[PDB]
DNA sequence: ATGACTGGAAACTTTTTTGTACAACACTCCAATAAACAT
């Protein structure tokens, strides 16, 4: 609905603490490349960033694929949000990960990435892959206070025996010739 | 009788443990910075 209806907003995915859902989002991203051709998706891997800063310039080198530039020192919050508001460019999709680890003493770095798809020219979809540690209490104080932002929340319940036993039937019976254990040990 | 006994006798000292209140503290970060290692 966002790529066809020309819409853009935020989407906070609060996954279960440690369940291995990183491969679920990778399946959807690769299916959109073979369906539609014209858009570009920039990845994010802030595992080597021990500080709260040096995050925006790390993804500033990907402007429009073939058109790149170079940093000049102290130039954020000016050129990154300028190219996003351009209606002549394609719909850029930004992926977010471990957003809880990017906090600060006043989480000021998280006040600019959640207000871009809500001001003029909303052409950015927010996708945050992170487990459940804390909801909207101190990270995003705009909720339960401001009536401008309307985020969406989706949770994932823990898989009981209805899914763990099911995920093993299509795992061993499709690649092995004969099972090595009985059905009583699976339960 | 009032003036003499035992008989009971109300405020009232003590503590006090309760919350708060404000003391540090290791503090992550920073902000050049400065020399060094390229030029």
């Amino acid at each position: 609905e966002h790529i066809c209806g020309k819409k853009a907003g935020s989407l906070y995915l609060s996954g279960a603490p440690g369940t291995g859902k990183t491969a679920c989002l990778s399946r959807i991203l690769q299916d959109l490349k073979k369906e539609l051709k014209g858009f570009k998706t920039i990845m994010l891997n802030c595992m080597s960033l021990r500080t709260a800063q040096a995050v925006f310039p790390a993804i500033a080198q990907e402007i429009c694929q073939e058109e790149v530039s170079r940093p000049a020192g102290k130039d954020m919050m000016r050129k990154l949000e300028k190219h996003m508001t351009a209606e002549k460019g394609p719909m850029i999709v930004l992926v977010l990960d471990e957003m809880d680890q990017l906090d600060s003493k006043g989480q000021d770095v998280l006040y600019t990435l959640f207000e871009w798809p809500w001001l003029s020219n909303s052409h950015l979809v927010l996708i945050g892959i992170a487990n459940t540690l804390d909801l909207t209490d101190r990270i995003l104080p705009r909720l339960q206070a401001r009536e401008k932002c309307k985020p969406q929340l989706l949770n994932f319940p823990p898989y009981t025996r209805n899914q763990i036993v099911t995920i093993l039937q299509d795992r061993l019976n499709q690649v092995s010739r004969d099972q090595v254990l009985d059905n009583a040990a699976v339960q």
